[PDB]
């Protein structure tokens, strides 16, 4: 069905490098901002993201920690990476529980997929991704309680090996650090 079939183009993603584009669209499909930037990822549970345009921010996964690194403000937050992505499907990439996949209703045509939550808990309502058999992804998007669409764009999807270093994080210097892993 939609979810062994979404399930198996995800398996085919071992580690890649993508360039991504960001449109963030109000309940009536307004323009709210436009953003850009790299995407490293490494199953089953590290990414390094990385937002270049219109505000630099990092968001690195260890697999433990989600570290949120803004530059700008010079400040670093540590929390633990299943309290920040809990209300996500996050889990349906991260382990393979059926468990994990039976709380969503999964569509499916072709490449696309619209994931819906079936007790919707967050401020998160909807996921979709686009995604071919290869396990190439081209889009994902998800939708805000109030039907604010964060749609996301790759392109120049490299499967290398990606080096182990881009899912460490160490503050730089002068970047204070809130700490908020409740231990
Ligand atoms: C294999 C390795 C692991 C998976 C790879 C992960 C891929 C990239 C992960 C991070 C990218 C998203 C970060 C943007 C959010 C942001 O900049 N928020 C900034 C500051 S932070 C505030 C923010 C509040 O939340 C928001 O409003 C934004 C929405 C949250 C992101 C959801 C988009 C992903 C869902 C689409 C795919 C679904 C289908 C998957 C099929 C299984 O909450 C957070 O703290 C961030 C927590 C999200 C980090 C984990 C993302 C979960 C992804 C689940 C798997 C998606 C698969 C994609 C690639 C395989 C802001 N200004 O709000």
């Amino acid at each position: 069905d939609a979810a062994s079939d979404l399930k198996s183009r995800l398996d085919k993603v071992s580690s890649f490098h993508a360039s991504f584009t960001q449109k963030v669209t109000d309940g009536s499909g307004a323009a709210v901002q436009e953003g850009q930037g790299d995407l490293w990822v490494k199953l089953p549970n590290l990414f390094n993201w990385h937002m270049t345009q219109p505000d630099e921010s990092i968001l690195v996964s260890d697999g433990k920690t989600l570290w949120f690194y803004n530059p700008f403000v010079e400040q670093a937050t540590a929390t633990w990476l299943k309290d920040a992505t809990g209300n996500t499907p996050f889990m349906l990439i991260a382990r393979n529980q059926s468990s994990d996949w039976q709380q969503y209703n999964i569509k499916q045509n072709g490449d696309d997929f619209v994931l819906t939550p079936k007790a919707s808990n967050g401020n998160l309502k909807q996921f979709t991704i686009n995604v071919g058999r290869d396990g190439t992804i081209h889009q994902f998007s998800a939708v805000e309680q109030d039907d604010q669409r964060s749609s996301y764009q790759l392109k120049s999807q490299q499967n290398g090996a990606v080096d182990a270093a881009k899912f460490t994080f160490t503050p730089p210097q002068g970047v204070t650090v809130d700490d908020q892993r409740k231990g």
